[PDB]
């Protein structure tokens, strides 16, 4: 895993890159060995001046092209997450502006080498280098603004979370104070790692755990899937419904003993707007201090979910009681999904291995 921009390249600004090319053709025009002719030899200099400026710009500029990933090419849950920082159709647009300037300037390099070339009056051959500068100059400030912005887009992409796009993944929520983080703890191996994640206070807990010789990823929500979503602006609630392309299953536990600060009834409806964003999500409800709660309000709680159809885990995320029933259930749920990945993941390669 890693972040897909790590290789997108500082872009210059207009004025950078005027300077660079600039800078270089002149470099390349005072170390030049011009032929015969004297008319011949400062066309040829100036012939080189224009091919010089050109490929400069071009090469720098093509390099934001290549380095970049192609947001289609990204999965899913990125191109959400993308287009939550810095807006996808921003991106696409500063983007096609690059190749358009890159486009011009190569019609341009065509255009006057022909001319100069084809020249024989000094005044001419002069005026037309300098034409060409001209519109160079003004071709990179027609994009100066989408430069510079992409050079904003690229250190805001530093902050998308860092996790397992491939492996089966479960999502965990419920409201603050429920055990969430407690349960990752007790369902991963390895200490859990933070996640940065937009519209988050402190990144989330990204954990694994190790079945057999697969992998099963665990992420909490704090901030994200433990308060209604309505309450929420179109962009943060963007953030929040992305773990749809994240999230291969979804536990939701809910505090019976409402030690968490929050009345049964408020857990249910939380737990009924969340389970309404995700309907194309298998759930596993988890009904956690089972070691503190009072019997009364548990049976309200059992009752209710399995008149939604669901067969609840009773729990205790802080002794262990029932954790094992939780990985059991996740192993049960998402090991045919981890297996078809592993095929997947073989079947790809192969398809490249065999590249020609
Ligand atoms: N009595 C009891 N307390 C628990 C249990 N699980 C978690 N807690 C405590 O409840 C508080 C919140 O748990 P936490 O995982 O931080 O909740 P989150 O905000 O949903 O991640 C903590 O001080 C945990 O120690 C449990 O099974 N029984």
């Amino acid at each position: 895993m890693r972040n897909p921009f790590e290789r997108m390249p500082t872009v210059l600004t207009a004025d950078e890159l005027i300077d660079k090319a600039f800078r270089r053709a002149e470099k390349a025009a005072s170390s030049f060995k011009p032929r015969g002719n004297k008319v011949k030899k400062a066309r040829l200099r100036e012939e080189l001046r224009v091919r010089t400026v050109s490929n400069v710009v071009r090469d720098n500029l093509r390099k934001v092209l290549e380095r970049t990933p192609g947001l289609s090419t990204l999965p899913k849950f990125y191109q959400e997450l993308v287009d939550v920082l810095v807006d996808r159709d921003t991106f696409h647009k500063a983007m096609a502006g690059i190749d358009w300037a890159i486009r011009i300037i190569r019609e341009l390099e065509e255009r006057y080498v022909e001319r100069i070339r084809y020249s024989n009056d000094p005044n001419e051959i002069a005026e037309l280098r300098r034409q060409f500068y001209g519109r160079v100059a003004s071709v990179l400030r027609d994009i100066d603004d989408r430069l510079r912005y992409l050079n904003k887009a690229r250190e805001v992409l530093k902050d998308l979370p860092v996790v397992d796009l491939e492996i089966p993944t479960v999502v965990i929520a419920g409201h603050p104070n429920v055990g969430k983080s407690t349960l990752l703890k007790a369902l991963t191996t390895a200490k859990p790692e933070i996640a940065s994640y937009p519209f988050t206070t402190r990144g989330i807990n990204v954990g694994q755990f190790e079945d057999g010789y697969f992998r099963y990823q665990i992420i909490d929500t704090p901030g994200l899937l433990d308060r209604p979503i309505s309450e929420r602006n179109e962009i943060e609630k963007q953030a929040i419904l992305a773990l749809r392309y994240l999230g291969n299953l979804i536990i939701y536990i809910f505090d019976p003993s409402e030690h968490c600060g929050f009345p049964l009834e408020e857990q249910i409806h939380l737990f009924e707007e969340v389970h309404g964003e995700f309907k194309d999500l298998p759930f596993l409800v988890v009904i956690n201090k089972i070691d503190v709660a009072d019997e009364e309000n548990i049976k309200r709680l059992e009752k209710f979910v399995k008149e939604k159809g669901l067969n609840p885990i009773k729990i205790s995320a802080l002794k262990g009681t029932g954790i094992d029933l939780v990985k059991e259930e996740i192993i049960k749920t998402l090991r045919p999904l981890a297996e078809k990945v592993a095929r997947e993941k073989i079947e790809r390669e192969l398809r490249r291995y065999r590249s020609y």
